[PDB]
DNA sequence: TGTGGATCCGAG
DNA sequence: GTGGATCCGAG
């Protein structure tokens, strides 16, 4: 089981405001997990214009703290730009895996940003109803979709994905 | 007073056998001096083939350091890409302007060799007789034309450029 | 055959 | 506020 996490902040410096992860059992999507979070420090004005979260939102919500221990039970976490949320998360209990890192190695001379790889690989699946992307659930469903695709061309397993993302 | 200086080398990482400079005094090119140079090392094929200069033609000249001193007692100093020539040659005495870095500046999106430049520009300089690009002397009244032209363009001062060069 | 330096990229 | 990849100038 490979888990695909993926989260939004107040900014590029961290504070968590939404977590999701998906997960993939035999090259299928399932279990979904998302959740608005209480964030350590105010929402950034450019944070934002993108996943337009609002304080409002987030003000009644659990800490990172109290909202992490929902996501342990993997021993692989897959992220698109994993050094990212990898940073911005306290500790995970896996290994991380980076599904930028890999279609760069796997699709040398293209472009590399989670909707990008998407388009470019033509790629279709059943998103969640009511989301837009940058939000949290949604991207986790198109960075999972970016991950079948990429064991599916390559065969490659999950340790040799770890070891690839370095 | 600017000193536009340039060097031939033994290849990238040194090692002096042409020094040259002119001076640039209100927009006209005055006072070249020039010399070949005995190299602390052999002339690697791959900058003799660029500069033509062979070991018999530097076998009986003076070392760089009982010629450096005539190149000495100026405020500024001119190179292109003054990062290269500052790093093969004794510690200069004076403030060094970067043609390269101020024509990145000045002139986006252009390609930055001090060649491309002259062309790009459309510049006309007299050329002493029978030298060549690559020939020290040669590419001095290139750079000073440069310069010259920079300065026209940008109303820049000597102070300015410095400051730009970093 | 190396340096470095800029200069874009990814993530929000 | 930044780390990872490239590309480009000088001989
Ligand atoms: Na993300
Ligand atoms: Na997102
Ligand atoms: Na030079
Ligand atoms: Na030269």
């Amino acid at each position: 089981m490979l888990r695909i996490i993926d989260t939004e902040t107040c900014g590029l410096q961290g504070g968590i405001v939404e977590i999701a992860s998906v997960d993939v059992i035999d090259g299928k999507i399932v279990n979904p997990m998302s959740h608005l979070v209480r964030p350590d420090r105010p929402i950034s004005p450019q944070a934002m214009a993108i996943h337009r979260i609002t304080e409002a939102m987030v003000a009644d919500k659990p800490w990172i703290e109290d909202v992490i221990p929902h996501y342990y039970g993997s021993e692989w976490y897959v992220a698109h730009n994993a050094s990212f949320d990898r940073r911005v998360l306290p500790e995970m209990p896996g290994e991380w895996i980076c599904t930028m890192k890999l279609a760069r190695r796997l699709w040398p001379g293209i472009k590399y940003s989670n909707m990008a790889l998407y388009k470019t690989r033509k790629l279709n699946v059943q998103t969640p109803p009511g989301l837009h992307h940058h939000r949290a659930l949604y991207d986790c469903y198109i960075t999972a979709a970016l991950l079948i695709d990429i064991m599916n061309t390559s065969g490659w397993t999950a340790e040799q994905m770890a070891d690839i993302t370095g």
